[PDB]
């Protein structure tokens, strides 16, 4: 499950790397960084500048916000949760 | 019930299409842009410039993002997860 | 309930309003939208200036962001929800 | 419970609070202010400037957003709404 998610969520980080570099013109890191804050929401930098990349955004963000809270709502929840709780037990 | 979230989705999408491309002067793609990242709160765009525009913006919000959230909630969790979780089965 | 969450929802947004139009010097509609996409995670504003105002914002998120999403889970779950469901009833 | 989470969200902002004001440059305040507001995704700041600051965004948000609406999921759930629910008993 969470090995899954954590390909599955790798595999999107890895397409809107190319996808930005390329299209929007941005150094890798620029880009993955816009892909993550995007699919997380945070989205904390300025929108795409060219329409391809304001259309592939809008496909990026409904297919993958879905997995990447998925994967989230498990690297906290059946990763973090134990190391906390049964650390909580004296 | 996907099926009606597609709809669902696709009218409130127009709806805000036409609004912003109308009232906040944007040319279509950018008001489909705009819409569609303040519904899924990524949010990465200015604000709208005119007083109408704030308050259908505020109205937008509370009667839209329930709606995509339930769409998206589907789109991974009953058309996304079989063809990723049947397929894990050698 | 839906009433009840409307009415706290409300409360919520008067204050936030009454408070960046005093400390942000901002004209009442652009507080009460600054509080709402705010409150939504929107956040397609820039940051307040004051510090009085990020300290507020901080407590005004965690406080609000619980009540604001709880109220749109009913006012497209137990409103929106039947009036298209209920209507999908040949 | 309660308890736990407010401590766990402590740490992770005071974290945050401390890489930010070193990396970025940011004074204490706004160091914390980006780190709450990314965290919540409300992210109504300009990005990080560094690549250091890019790639730790990056890893913060993964393993904080988690635990930040754990925290707020009980802030208002076993904390906030008795004192609306039970108060709505005449
Ligand atoms: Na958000
Ligand atoms: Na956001
Ligand atoms: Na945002
Ligand atoms: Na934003
Ligand atoms: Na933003
Ligand atoms: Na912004």
């Amino acid at each position: 499950e969470f090995q899954v998610l954590f390909v599955l969520t790798i595999l999107t980080l890895i397409s809107g790397t190319i996808f930005y570099s390329t299209v929007e013109g941005l150094r890798p890191i620029d880009a993955l960084y816009f892909s993550v804050v995007t699919l997380t929401t945070v989205g904390n930098t300025p929108p795409p500048q060219t329409d391809f990349g304001k259309i592939f955004t809008i496909l990026y963000i409904f297919i993958g916000i879905g997995l990447v809270f998925g994967f989230i709502h498990k690297l906290a929840v059946n990763v973090q949760l134990p190391s906390i709780l049964s650390n909580l037990v004296p």
